[PDB]
This record gives C-alpha cells, structure tokens and sequence, in this order.
C-alpha cells in the first residue's frame, strides 16, 4: 500500500505562470483558456480597474490576454492560442473522502506530484509553500483528465483549501469545522490488512450500517456508505463490511499493542478503489 | 508528505519492449532503450547463450505515448541484468540525465508502467536490506525510478522482481543487494529518524531532546547490534541542526532511548519512529 499518484505529464503541459501587478502565481491553460485563482489581483471593484493588459501569462516548461472574466473565486483569461497539449478534461468536485492527485507548482513550473484526500472538514492535507496558489488537483479515468481543485491559500499549519473549477471553494471558505474519520477508507484499510495476512482484530461480533452511522455521529466519524468497490473486497476476504464495522468502533479505543500494517491508528487516506488497483 | 518528482520528462521516454511472447517496459534514451534481460527468458536460464540466439528481429519497440509508433532495433548487447538495446531513430524527448547509484536511506521517485504505459508513480527510499517497498503487479519490470537535480534527470532505478518487496537494477547492470534474475534483515535507517527528530523539534513536538549526547562513533557500534545503519551526517543534516539548535548527538541519545519503546508518548501521533523522510525532504517541507 502505497500513495500514489497519477503521471503528472498531461497536467505538467498546462501549468502557466500568470502575473498581475506585483502578485504571480501558477494559471491552468486549457484550449483558449487560463483558469487561475482571483487573488492574483489583491473584488468586483478590483475587476473593473483591470483590462487584458493588466495580465501577464507566460509557459516555462508566447501568449496574449484577450479576454477577461471571473467565476466565483477563479479569474477566467481568454487567450489568443488554444494549448496545442490540451488533454481531454472536464470539471468535477470531489467529495470528501475521495482522493485526487496534486501537481504543485511555483512561477507556473512543476516541482512536485502527491495525492491527498478531500477531508471531511473540506480542507486538504498536503505539502504547499507560499506561492503555490493555482496548482492543480485531478484524477484521470480512461484518457480524460478530470480536475478538481485549484489551489488558493493556508489556514492553520498544514491545513490547506481551494476551488472546484466551478469558482466554488471547498467548504465555502472565503478567499474550519472539526476533521472526522473517513469511515468508508478506514473499512478499506482494514481490508487491505485482511488481504495481507493480518487479520488479528477481525471478531465474529458485528455493527449494523445503521447502529455504525449513529455511532459515527457521536465520535466523528463519517457516515459509512456502502459501494461496489467496498463489496468486492468484501468477497475477497470473506470477511462482511458489518464485522469491520464492529472492529473499527473498538479499535478507536485504541490498539491495545499491537499494529496494523505498520501503524498505531487508523488510516482513512486509501480508499476502496485505491485497495482494489493495488491489491 | 510523500513528494515524487513530477513525470512528464520521463513519461516521454517509456517504450514497450516485446521479445518472444514476453513483454515489459523499456527506457528510451538517444538511440539506447535499456530494459530487464528476463525479457528473453521463456515461461534459472543462461543469459549469455539467449543473447547468441537472439537475431536481428527479436525485439520489437513500440513507444505508446506522445506521437506513435514503432522502432527498429539495430544491435543488441548485454550489460549486468539490463539489455543495452540500439535503435535507428533517437529520442527528440531525450533530457539531460546521469546514472547513479543510489544508496540505502535515499529516496527516489518510481514511474509505474505497464506495456509502455504510465500508470501511477510514487517515492520509495531504498532499503538498508536493498529492496523497496513499492506498488508493482506483472509486467511492471522496466518501470523506472529517478532523482531529478536542476533540469538533470538522475536515473537511478529500472525495476526486476518481487521477493512482498521489489528490487531492481541500477543502470550499469548491477543488481541492488545482488539478487539475481531467477533478503537479509531490514534495519532503521539512522540518518532519515535523525531528520524525522529534527522534523518533530521544527513543528513543536521537542520533549525528547534531553541534554545528553551519543557520539557518532558510538552509536554506530551500537546500531550493529540493534538494527540501525552507520549513521552518516550530510550538509543537509547540519541544515536542519542549526535551524533547530539541537545537536546531532542529541538525537542519537534519544534514537537510543526511543528504540526501547515511547513509554505512552507521540511525535507526530506516531508511536514507532518514521525512518521514510530524508534531511533533504525535511529540509523542503519545513
């Protein structure tokens, strides 16, 4: 089991530095577009004030503003050159409990790829250093990229969010609620300790869904929705989704030794699908 | 975090080498794709006597990604458990790139292929016991793993086998941990705990840091008989000691200690220590 993320190539080819004034950060360039965030200009007064010469777009790794939007909390440039390294794309929102890779950029040059989580308080827990604002999230099915967040700012330490490309910030966040467990990744986890030979927690007790979700409200935890990758495991192992339900509920009230996969506590960062691909 | 390098360079070199009715991946470079010598091998053999029998047309290349299609193969040699396979066309994508070796404790990032194909990537560190722990199912040998330093791609992996850990080749043939194409104890990797202390100092988590010191001489000794690696200081090291203040013999005292268990204590909410993040990694993130 191991973090993975998707190749980063696709994305590399789109990541531009866009600069306004004295503010620069990392654009998305896109066919005729340039998603980029819209703190690039530190806001409905701040966009009458700029024209297309108030933007600068360069590709490190020859453009012209004609065109000027914004959408929510993203600045929406037009461009004179359709990216020739456009990959077939789309735009989503993750939610939580899903995981997406990240291409962290500065200037609008790559310098690092990792996979996060979208957590439960809509925040991220991944590794960003000032002027990381405008890197790019995604996962890929088939041939079509698919991006899903757009980086913008710090919180607390360590605690970062950012924008579907729909302009909307995670968690209405303006430009933080308790974490909780993903109780559906930690279901996974379990399984994949199953699967490798430790499988010293597994008790023929039980937790219905039911019993588990209001339990789960009480200890912060999510809510477990059950799914065709969760089932598969599920059948693999012999081992029914209620008994891991049962032993997450007491292994929260800790370890009591002992370890699972090399770890103290409960990892809710892999999810079934995740489990299924490596495994 | 877990931070590999990003791909697109290497991505733009993976090739799909097929040979027979096997088929894995290839790194192509100038007029060189270098692959797993197992590519010969039919469902312990004799590499030297299946590189005579190999004609002009036994291997086949066929790049996936970018613009298409096939290459032909010009000559074919061997070296260590690699093939050093020629071709007639030269990569146009080919970066400037080195071929080093890389040591236990360091860490590299993986390009996970399949038939030509990246799929995923990832960063291991390389064993003290000279295997990774990796992602890799069939047909993944010729994945490759790489540092990158400026714009300079250091290659430092091609991927062989599974022993549940992976091994591979460096490029100039030679094995890691001189498995053959056909394991000793792990142990804790001293310098990458020592950047996992200076971690926990940087971010508030300090309680471990008593004033006594273990000397580097000393605690080497001691790490033969207890699991650990000859401790091995690095310029990268005295970064994160100045920052900090605390002394590199500090936290060999307190890796001694620590071993015995954390008497009901977390650094990082972690209750063994993480020896997977390298100075180097601390000094980015931090």
């Amino acid at each position: 089991l191991v973090k993975m993320s998707h190749p980063s190539g696709d994305v590399e080819a789109c990541m531009v530095q866009v600069t306004c004034g004295s503010m620069t950060l990392n654009g998305l360039w896109l066919d005729n577009t340039v998603w980029c965030p819209r703190h690039v200009m530190c806001y409905d007064a701040l966009l009458i004030s700029m024209t297309n010469h108030s933007f600068s777009v360069q590709k490190h790794i020859n453009l012209r503003v004609v065109g000027h939007a914004m959408q929510g909390t993203l600045l929406k440039l037009t461009v004179d050159v359709a990216n020739p390294s456009t990959p077939a794309y789309t735009f989503t929102t993750v939610k939580p409990g899903a995981a997406f890779s990240v291409l962290a950029c500065y200037n609008g040059r790559p310098t690092g790829t990792f996979t996060v989580v979208m957590r439960p308080n809509y925040t991220i827990k991944g590794s960003f250093l000032c002027g990381s604002a405008g890197s790019v999230g995604y996962t890929k099915e088939g041939s079509v990229i698919n991006f899903c967040y757009m980086h913008q700012m710090e919180l607390a330490n360590g605690t970062h969010t950012g924008s579907a490309f729909d302009g909307t910030m995670y968690g209405a966040f303006m430009d933080q609620l308790t974490d909780k467990y993903c109780s559906v990744n930690v279901v996974a986890w379990l399984y994949a300790a199953i699967l490798n030979g430790c499988a010293w927690f597994v008790k023929p007790n039980r937790t219905s869904v039911v019993s588990f979700n209001e339990w789960a409200l009480a200890n912060q935890f999510t809510e477990f929705v059950g799914t065709q990758s969760v089932d598969m495991l599920a059948v693999k192992t012999g081992v029914a989704i209620e008994q891991l339900l049962y032993a997450i509920q007491q292994l929260y009230t800790g370890f009591q030794g002992k370890q699972i996969l090399g770890s103290t506590m409960l990892e809710d960062e892999f999810t079934p699908e995740d489990v299924n691909m490596q495994i």
